[PDB]
Protein backbone atom coordinates (compact mmCIF):
# COMPACT_ATOMS: atom_id res chain seq x y z
CA UNK A 1 0.00 0.00 0.00
CA UNK A 2 0.87 3.67 0.09
CA UNK A 3 1.25 6.53 2.53
CA UNK A 4 3.11 9.38 2.71
CA UNK A 5 5.26 11.29 5.07
CA UNK A 6 5.56 15.06 4.29
CA UNK A 7 7.89 17.23 5.16
CA UNK A 8 7.23 21.21 4.73
CA UNK A 9 9.25 24.18 5.56
CA UNK A 10 7.50 27.40 6.49
CA UNK A 11 9.29 31.17 6.88
CA UNK A 12 6.54 32.87 9.12
CA UNK A 13 3.46 32.09 7.61
CA UNK A 14 4.56 31.32 4.35
CA UNK A 15 4.92 27.61 2.72
CA UNK A 16 8.86 27.55 0.96
CA UNK A 17 9.54 23.90 0.64
CA UNK A 18 7.46 20.82 0.98
CA UNK A 19 8.96 17.41 0.34
CA UNK A 20 6.98 14.30 -0.07
CA UNK A 21 8.44 10.52 1.05
CA UNK A 22 6.92 7.65 -0.52
CA UNK A 23 6.20 4.37 2.03
CA UNK A 24 5.58 1.71 0.53
CA UNK A 25 5.99 -2.05 1.55
CA UNK A 26 8.06 -1.13 4.42
CA UNK A 27 10.40 1.58 1.98
CA UNK A 28 10.84 4.92 2.24
CA UNK A 29 11.92 7.20 -0.85
CA UNK A 30 11.89 10.68 -1.76
CA UNK A 31 9.05 11.14 -4.76
CA UNK A 32 9.08 15.55 -5.19
CA UNK A 33 9.87 18.49 -3.73
CA UNK A 34 8.00 21.54 -4.22
CA UNK A 35 9.58 24.85 -3.78
CA UNK A 36 7.10 28.25 -3.48
CA UNK A 37 7.83 32.09 -4.35
CA UNK A 38 5.01 34.55 -3.87
CA UNK A 39 3.79 37.67 -5.49
CA UNK A 40 3.70 41.19 -3.46
CA UNK A 41 0.42 40.19 -2.50
CA UNK A 42 1.60 36.98 -0.68
CA UNK A 43 -0.13 35.07 -2.94
CA UNK A 44 1.50 31.80 -4.91
CA UNK A 45 3.60 33.10 -7.69
CA UNK A 46 5.61 29.96 -9.00
CA UNK A 47 5.66 26.62 -7.80
CA UNK A 48 8.67 24.28 -8.80
CA UNK A 49 8.62 20.79 -8.56
CA UNK A 50 12.05 18.49 -8.57
CA UNK A 51 12.44 14.76 -8.91
CA UNK A 52 14.77 12.84 -6.94
CA UNK A 53 17.44 11.49 -9.04
CA UNK A 54 18.58 8.02 -7.19
CA UNK A 55 21.59 7.46 -9.74
CA UNK A 56 23.35 10.50 -8.04
CA UNK A 57 21.24 10.98 -5.01
CA UNK A 58 20.10 14.88 -6.18
CA UNK A 59 17.09 16.90 -6.73
CA UNK A 60 16.84 17.51 -10.56
CA UNK A 61 13.94 20.13 -11.93
CA UNK A 62 10.77 18.47 -13.08
CA UNK A 63 8.30 21.55 -13.92
CA UNK A 64 7.65 24.82 -13.35
CA UNK A 65 3.87 26.83 -12.82
CA UNK A 66 3.50 30.31 -12.50
CA UNK A 67 0.07 31.96 -11.10
CA UNK A 68 -1.89 35.08 -12.71
CA UNK A 69 -4.77 36.50 -10.48
CA UNK A 70 -7.61 38.40 -11.80
CA UNK A 71 -10.31 40.14 -9.23
CA UNK A 72 -13.36 39.60 -10.95
CA UNK A 73 -12.76 36.74 -12.62
CA UNK A 74 -12.56 34.00 -9.44
CA UNK A 75 -9.91 32.01 -11.46
CA UNK A 76 -6.58 31.41 -11.41
CA UNK A 77 -4.39 31.49 -14.57
CA UNK A 78 -1.52 28.80 -14.51
CA UNK A 79 1.00 28.33 -16.98
CA UNK A 80 3.23 25.30 -17.22
CA UNK A 81 6.42 24.02 -18.40
CA UNK A 82 8.75 20.90 -18.07
CA UNK A 83 11.86 21.27 -17.38
CA UNK A 84 14.03 20.82 -20.92
CA UNK A 85 17.61 19.40 -19.58
CA UNK A 86 19.60 20.55 -22.33
CA UNK A 87 18.09 24.12 -22.61
CA UNK A 88 18.41 24.43 -18.90
CA UNK A 89 14.53 25.97 -19.08
CA UNK A 90 11.04 25.24 -18.37
CA UNK A 91 10.45 25.29 -22.11
CA UNK A 92 9.07 21.79 -22.72
CA UNK A 93 5.32 20.90 -23.07
CA UNK A 94 4.27 24.40 -21.97
CA UNK A 95 0.48 24.21 -21.68
CA UNK A 96 -2.16 27.12 -19.35
CA UNK A 97 -5.19 26.15 -17.40
CA UNK A 98 -7.24 27.62 -14.77
CA UNK A 99 -7.67 26.38 -11.53
CA UNK A 100 -10.97 28.23 -9.57
CA UNK A 101 -9.74 30.32 -6.72
CA UNK A 102 -11.75 28.35 -4.52
CA UNK A 103 -9.07 25.65 -5.13
CA UNK A 104 -6.25 27.51 -4.38
CA UNK A 105 -4.97 25.49 -0.97
CA UNK A 106 -4.58 22.46 -3.19
CA UNK A 107 -1.34 24.86 -4.87
CA UNK A 108 0.54 23.97 -1.57
CA UNK A 109 -0.22 19.76 -2.60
Amino acid sequence: GKDYLYDTKEENGKIISKVVFLQENGLLNKQVRYEFQYNENGKVSEKKAFRWDRTNDEWVPFYQITYQYDDQSGEIKTNYGMWDKKKKNFSLNVQNMIIPSTNYEEIFS
